[PDB]
């Protein structure tokens, strides 16, 4: 329970011209960085994928997919659209005990292989935030990855808290 802090999300960037009907899909975590996040090469991280949908209302539906204990468990939440297009928060926030803040901000895509975004969370007062690596596919360039370490590192993250989830076919294939 000692955290990394989150960096000023002046030195996070924002996709210009955010599409927002180009970026529904599955996209595949190829990437993995945050302050809570740890590497475990005794257990680990399976990759998974995470679902956008643009409702009517033009917020997300997002649905993550991970294999977990053999079974594949679904986390649906929504993102609303925020101060400016590619930047989110978090709706029905009152049903997640502990949480008072939820941002996301698209860092950057090409909406049809590669994308990253960050998330930052407060949570029981602790302020947590991640940046996810997304691919179309499971596999991406080692550029996109160095890329992806590269900036993760900008924003203050170590090696071992930078991590690449193994491909894998269930669950987050369909
Ligand atoms: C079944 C689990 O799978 C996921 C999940 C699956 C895919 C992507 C996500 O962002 C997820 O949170 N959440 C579930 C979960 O129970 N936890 C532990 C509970 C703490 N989480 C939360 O309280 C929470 C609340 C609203 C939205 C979220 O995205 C939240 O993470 C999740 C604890 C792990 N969280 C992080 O490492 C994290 C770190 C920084 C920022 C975040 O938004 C994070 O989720
Ligand atoms: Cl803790
Ligand atoms: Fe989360």
């Amino acid at each position: 329970s000692d955290l990394i802090p989150a960096p000023p999300l002046s030195k996070v960037p924002l996709q210009q011209n955010f599409q927002d009907n180009q970026f529904q899909g599955k996209w595949y975590v190829v990437g993995l960085a945050g302050n809570a996040i740890l590497r475990e090469d005794k257990d680990p991280q399976k990759m998974y994928a995470t679902i956008y949908e643009l409702k009517e209302d033009k917020s997300y539906n997002v649905t993550s997919v991970l294999f977990r204990k053999k079974k594949c468990d679904y986390w649906i939440r929504t993102f609303v659209p925020g101060s400016q297009p590619g930047e989110f928060t978090l709706g029905n926030i009152k049903s997640y005990p502990g949480l008072t803040s939820y941002l996301v901000r698209v860092v950057s895509t090409n909406y049809n292989q590669h994308a990253m975004v960050f998330f930052k969370k407060v949570s029981q007062n602790r302020e947590y935030f991640k940046i996810t690596l997304y691919g179309r596919t499971k596999e991406l360039t080692s550029e996109l990855k160095e890329n992806f370490i590269r900036f993760s590192k900008s924003l203050g993250l170590p090696e071992n808290h930078i991590v690449f989830p193994v491909p894998i076919d269930q669950c987050i294939d369909g």
